[PDB]
């Protein structure tokens, strides 16, 4: 996934009931005042709930799209690794709802979000 | 910002009633099936919004921490330039509430998400 390369995200697990990855916190994924920046909070939360919901679709099958993130900013942090796992919430015929919670490297939360994405069909 | 570089995001206006920026789309800010990686919107609505509140908290002043990040998807795009704007929604002694849309080329939406941010004192 390209733009999981540039943030350092590294899946561990991946499946139909969730995924995990994990990426080390650097200065150039910081804000001004030197923490991380939310950003990328948000797109690691998107990036394993997607890649979820493409396992869990394809375990009819198709594809998935995102459409809603929303992202809770729980504390700030300035280096270290921080570890992300995908929880679902709704899997269905036309949408699924991801939980994705990310965690420093003293098992405090940093960020969690929810991912709300729709299953766009295969060619039978 | 740090972030924002590797992002190349790009501000055109900032002060106390908004911000715009913009980048260009490129291969690296892509994800598995060629389009924009979500969380690149999340990021630079993110970013836009923030930059947007701490001009108008310092228009006693301080710092904005970010709590919440709600972006909606809207349309896939695999190339060329995209530009947001923040517009405020609320702006009060404690919080902010940010609205960022983010448009394409030919001025379709392609995102739109809403920041919540704190307001951090400093010191008198
Ligand atoms: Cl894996
Ligand atoms: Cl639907
Ligand atoms: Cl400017
Ligand atoms: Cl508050």
């Amino acid at each position: 996934v390209p733009f999981d390369s540039e943030l350092g995200l590294q899946f561990t697990e991946l499946g139909p009931d969730g995924a995990r990855a994990q990426l080390d916190v650097r200065p150039k994924l910081l804000q001004l005042t030197g923490v991380v920046h939310g950003g990328v909070y948000c797109a690691m939360i998107e990036s394993i709930a997607s890649m979820a919901a493409f396992a869990w679709l394809n375990s009819e099958g198709g594809s998935v799209v995102g459409v809603n993130n929303n992202t809770d900013f729980v504390r700030s942090i300035s280096s270290g690794m921080v570890y992300g796992t995908a929880e679902p919430l709704h899997r269905g015929r036309r949408q699924q709802l991801w939980l994705v919670t990310i965690t420093d490297d003293t098992d405090r939360v940093v960020a969690r979000g929810q991912v709300r994405l729709q299953n766009l069909e295969a060619r039978p």
